[PDB]
């Protein structure tokens, strides 16, 4: 395998770390292959759930835990840790809150949250390698509690950054809020792509065109799709009770992407730097509740 830049996964990984029994573990987590039976059951469906005040309290709950999470993740960010140690964090984190860490054995992904350093523009498997001065980095946490998936992302500084690794971390979040703004009833989902790329491309920078935001509740992943790039054929018009993903992923470079031998490091072909930002927004009637909103502080961590 020819790598794209400087990055290179560092082995062995830990051993997979145990969750208590007492954490109510999502059918995937048992699976021999991770594959999720009630996910896969939907496959295809462009149908979207309507959440009841059941499912929008049960997934006000895991996304503020989630948030929690994260947060514990931004606190270690700094030269000499490794992805591995932010992961164990992560870990002990999530037990601590009584959830179970979503990526976990998710179609056998082997660690329980996604690090994604420089190139890497997601999915990247926490390792040995040690975070390094100018670096940037993106943890994206998912937990699951009661039945419900709460999902979030943000990327981060290491120590002092060139201006070039300011600018794109500050448009792609720039980005999320732009089409965080227009989400409402009645918008259509493709609409939001259309946003972001013209934000992004105003400043230089492309958007990855493989992923995409997601529906996501009783599913980690389910309908809608959501593209973040402009003209795409996203299914599906925003009503009061879905509850969605933003998490445009944005690249100093071009936008092509490719897979790692791991089976999920996703890496810009050019070797050049991407970032990202996610929110689970729940639309309402007057626009959208962002689910993972930090409550302690109106920004996100890399304005401190
Ligand atoms: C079923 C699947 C793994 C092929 C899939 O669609 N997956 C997907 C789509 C869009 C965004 N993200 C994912 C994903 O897995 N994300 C993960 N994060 C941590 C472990 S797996
Ligand atoms: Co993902
Ligand atoms: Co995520
Ligand atoms: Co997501
Ligand atoms: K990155």
């Amino acid at each position: 395998y020819r790598y794209t830049g400087k990055l290179r996964p560092h082995y062995p990984l830990m051993p997979t770390r145990p969750v208590p029994s007492y954490i109510q573990r999502p059918d995937y987590a048992d699976h021999p292959l991770g594959m999720s039976e009630s996910e896969q059951a939907l496959k295809g469906t462009s149908q979207i759930k309507l959440l009841s005040s059941e499912d929008i309290e049960g997934m006000r709950l895991v996304c503020r835990l989630a948030r929690e999470v994260l947060d514990v993740a931004a606190g270690m960010i700094k030269p000499g840790v490794t992805t591995e140690e932010i992961d164990h964090a992560v870990h002990l984190a999530c037990i601590a809150r009584n959830c179970y860490p979503s990526p976990l054995n998710y179609y056998n992904f082997p660690k329980s949250c996604c690090t994604s350093v420089n190139e890497v523009i997601c999915h990247g498997i926490p390792d040995r390698r040690p975070l390094q001065e100018g670096d940037i980095v993106n943890v994206d946490i998912t937990l699951y509690r009661n039945g419900y998936h709460g999902d979030l992302n943000e990327t981060f500084f290491v120590g002092e950054v060139d201006d070039g690794a300011r600018k794109l971390v500050q448009t792609t979040y720039e980005c999320l809020m732009q089409a965080i703004d227009a989400v409402k009833p009645g918008v259509r989902y493709r609409e939001l792509g259309n946003i972001i790329q013209k934000h992004a491309q105003a400043n230089g920078f492309s958007v990855v065109r493989s992923y995409c935001g997601h529906g996501i509740h009783k599913l980690f992943h389910t309908a809608p799709n959501v593209p973040h790039y402009a003209k795409n054929k996203a299914v599906g018009v925003m009503k009061s009770g879905h509850v969605f993903t933003i998490e445009p992923m944005i690249c100093e470079g071009g936008w092509q992407d490719e897979t790692w031998p791991d089976g999920w490091t996703a890496v810009t072909r050019d070797g050049k730097r991407s970032a990202q930002f996610e929110h689970t927004l729940l639309v309402t009637d007057t626009g959208c509740e962002i689910l993972t909103r930090r409550l302690d502080s109106a920004r996100p961590h890399f304005m401190s």
